[PDB]
């Protein structure tokens, strides 16, 4: 079996090898990517996501959204506070106030250490899940708004039309953003591309250990496991490295540079943070591998986890048992 110690695979296609997107991924499993959850994929020198970001300051961030913790510094969790709009320029100039700005640091784990004891302290904002893409129309290599589509790849491998649409979402994030555990909406593979700016840290952990972490989350958040069977589709609760560690938890973390594309895969939980201002791009995406994750994924039916209406044509055809209920809680 390939990569059976789960370690993050780096990947550096060819020009040729960064054509056909479905080949590569597929490629990727063969090594054994997909155990770790997560992997990192460099591309070839000569391509680019656009020409430049010289033109980006008018994007508008509709609804920012503050991160005001709760907790203690390794086991904490955040709620969002809307603010009022403002643009991508704006934005920038917010994150580089003093009030926002990344610290004095040495490397990216001195600001690793930084953030894990410091986070809860501040309540940095962030633009979340804006629609949209960055990527010129003419990349024609991983861009993210041509990808093919979950909806037909669902209908290709059980011949089943359905409704439903499939777009990237832009991210823009300052100093000590934070992104909570969780796996994608029904246990779809992820691409996250970083477009601009600072890093991104990221921790992952197995799919074939997701279940320990879960059962280590609602022994750390008791209240919010009774409320939810499925709390973790909140996307609220934050673990530290220091705490999974001492509770035995398989995991590992890499940062992001600008420039780089990373995958989550099927029922890998990932979190991380931000560095300082960056820009992101995103999509969920799927390949005939999910598919059998998707009909076991676990759902969030209390009411906290609202979702998109394209994930109900996936419950309703893969977990027809479960969608009454599900369909009640949205
Ligand atoms: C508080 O929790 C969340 C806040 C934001 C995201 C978005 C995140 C991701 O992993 N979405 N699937 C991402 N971060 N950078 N680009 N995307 C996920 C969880
Ligand atoms: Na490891
Ligand atoms: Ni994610
Ligand atoms: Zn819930």
């Amino acid at each position: 079996a390939q990569n059976p110690n789960c370690n993050i695979m780096i990947f550096h296609p060819t020009k040729e090898e960064f054509n056909d997107f479905d080949k590569y991924i597929a490629y990727m499993e063969s090594q054994g990517a997909h155990r770790a959850g997560l992997a990192k994929i460099i591309p070839p020198k000569e391509w680019k996501a656009r020409e430049t970001y010289d033109n980006i300051s008018e994007i508008l961030i509709a609804t920012p959204l503050q991160q005001v913790a709760s907790g203690r510094a390794g086991v904490f969790t955040q709620y969002h506070k809307k603010k009022k709009a403002m643009t991508v320029g704006e934005y920038r100039h917010l994150a580089n106030s003093k009030k926002y700005q990344t610290p004095p640091h040495q490397n990216f784990e001195d600001l690793e250490r930084k953030y894990w004891k410091n986070r809860i302290y501040n309540s940095p904002i962030y633009g979340a899940d804006i629609s949209g893409s960055l990527f010129d129309e003419n990349t024609k290599q991983w861009n993210l708004g041509h990808l093919g589509t979950i909806q037909d790849l669902l209908e290709k491998e059980c011949g089943v039309v359905i409704e439903g649409v499939n777009t990237p979402y832009l991210y823009f994030g300052m100093w000590k953003t934070t992104f909570a555990w969780h796996t994608e909406d029904m246990d779809l593979y992820s691409i996250n591309y970083l477009h601009l700016g600072e890093p991104k840290t990221w921790y992952v952990v197995p799919p074939e250990h997701g279940q320990r972490l879960e059962r280590l989350a609602r022994e750390l958040f008791p209240g919010s496991s009774r409320g939810c069977g499925a709390f973790l589709r909140h996307k609220v609760a934050l673990i530290s490295p220091t705490v999974l560690k001492e509770n035995g938890i398989p995991f590992n973390r890499i940062t992001q540079e600008a420039g780089e594309f990373m995958v989550t895969f099927p029922y890998g939980y990932h979190a991380g943070f931000n560095h300082g201002f960056n820009c992101a791009e995103a999509i969920n995406f799927a390949t005939p591998r999910w598919i059998d994750y998707g009909k076991m994924a676990s759902q969030c039916s209390c009411g906290e986890a609202r979702v998109t209406f394209s994930m109900d044509a996936f419950v309703r055809i893969l977990q027809p048992e479960r969608y009454d209920l599900w369909k009640r809680g949205q």
